[PDB]
């Protein structure tokens, strides 16, 4: 395909190691993968993607976050226009603060969509974020 989503990374300097998932692999297995942030960490979501053949416009990243007892949190980010090249591009969301406090720890269930104004399903995937007192 012209657009290929390759990877999700949580960018956080204070993390003791990389926080990343390979989106070219088994998507069913991503749900079991442990993605941990220390509570209160400042981080950004980084989506890596390739544009292979043709200039594209209106790319968008959508993330739905499910947390027990809370209404689903829906966020849309404009990614924009990109031309073809061999090297992947990286899109980063604005910085956000991870949840903090005893009642905010544990599991956040995410469904992510990389799409565009034409509603193409470039990739849809699930992943879980675990918020912990320590790394």
């Amino acid at each position: 395909p012209n657009v290929v989503v390759t990877r999700l990374t949580l960018v956080c300097e204070s993390a003791p190691g990389p926080i990343t998932m390979d989106l070219t692999g088994d998507l069913e297995a991503l749900k079991k993968e442990t993605i941990v942030l220390k509570e209160g960490s400042e981080y950004r979501v980084k989506i890596h993607f390739k544009v292979n053949r043709d200039i594209v416009s209106g790319l968008k990243y959508v993330q739905h976050t499910y947390r027990t007892g809370v209404k689903v949190d829906k966020a849309t980010f404009m990614v924009g226009s990109y031309g073809p090249r061999p090297e992947e591009y990286e899109f980063l969301t604005p910085v956000e603060e991870a949840p903090k406090g005893m009642l905010a720890r544990g599991t956040y269930h995410n469904k992510s969509f990389f799409t565009d104004d034409d509603k193409q399903d470039h990739l849809s995937w699930e992943w879980n974020l675990s918020i912990k007192k320590e790394w």
